[PDB]
């Protein structure tokens, strides 16, 4: 996160990370045993934490869960991020408390000028090279399907939104991907891609979770 600021220890419950013997990726936790996050976040060998803040250190909250399974979204296209997005299962169900709980699906979509929480342990520079320890956090708009496609010419589907400030300043960037966009309590966008991060005229671009939620009641119902 560009621009942003701490969110204050496990304010955010149901921000994950995703560690690989590192930290690569966000996701959000949408019950005990399942989390989403972006396809192009995909690798074997996740294992998932929960009720982190600092990363680096071990405060006394996290619960550390290897996934069992990953499904990537069944038309994801990683030449475009058309339908970036993911569901991971969870070995054992976590926990669920005041510092790690679930974030509901949306019903209905998001729409333009609605302020979003977007948070993550992601590059806080813009063009420089900073990684936080703690989480991150950002207040940001969503951006008119016009302005985003503009800004984007064709390259944006209406499987994606945009959010964030023409003017530049305030953004996602990488190792902030798979992390929750949040609107009026609900998880409306996954961090997806951008043009850099933070640019004037390149606002951040996210995957549009309310055209997924059949999808993901029915897989979760499944497996
Ligand atoms: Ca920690």
């Amino acid at each position: 996160i560009v621009g942003g600021y701490t969110c204050g220890a496990n304010t955010v419950p149901y921000q994950v990370s995703l560690n690989s013997g590192y930290h690569f990726c966000g996701g959000s936790l949408i019950n005990s045993q399942w989390v989403v996050s972006a396809a192009h976040c995909y690798k074997s060998g996740i294992q998932v934490r929960l009720g982190e803040d600092n990363i680096n250190v071990v405060e006394g909250n996290e619960q550390f869960i290897s996934a069992s399974k990953s499904i990537v979204h069944p038309s994801y296209n990683s030449n475009t991020l058309n339908n970036d997005i993911m569901l991971i299962k969870l070995k054992s169900a976590a926990s669920l408390n005041s510092r790690v709980a679930s974030i509901s699906l949306p019903t209905s979509c998001a729409s333009a000028g609605t302020q979003c929480l977007i948070s993550g342990w992601g590059n806080t520079k813009s063009s420089g090279t900073s990684y936080p320890d703690v989480l991150k956090c950002l207040k940001a708009p969503i951006l008119s399907d016009s302005s985003c496609k503009s800004a984007y010419p064709g390259q944006i589907t209406s499987n994606m939104f945009c959010a964030g400030y023409l003017e530049g300043g305030k953004d996602s960037c990488q190792g902030d991907s798979g992390g929750p966009v949040v609107c009026s309590g609900k998880l409306q966008g996954i961090v997806s891609w951008g043009s850099g991060c933070a640019q004037k005229n390149k606002p951040g671009v996210y995957t549009k979770v309310c055209n997924y939620v059949s999808w993901i009641k029915q897989t979760i119902a499944s497996n």
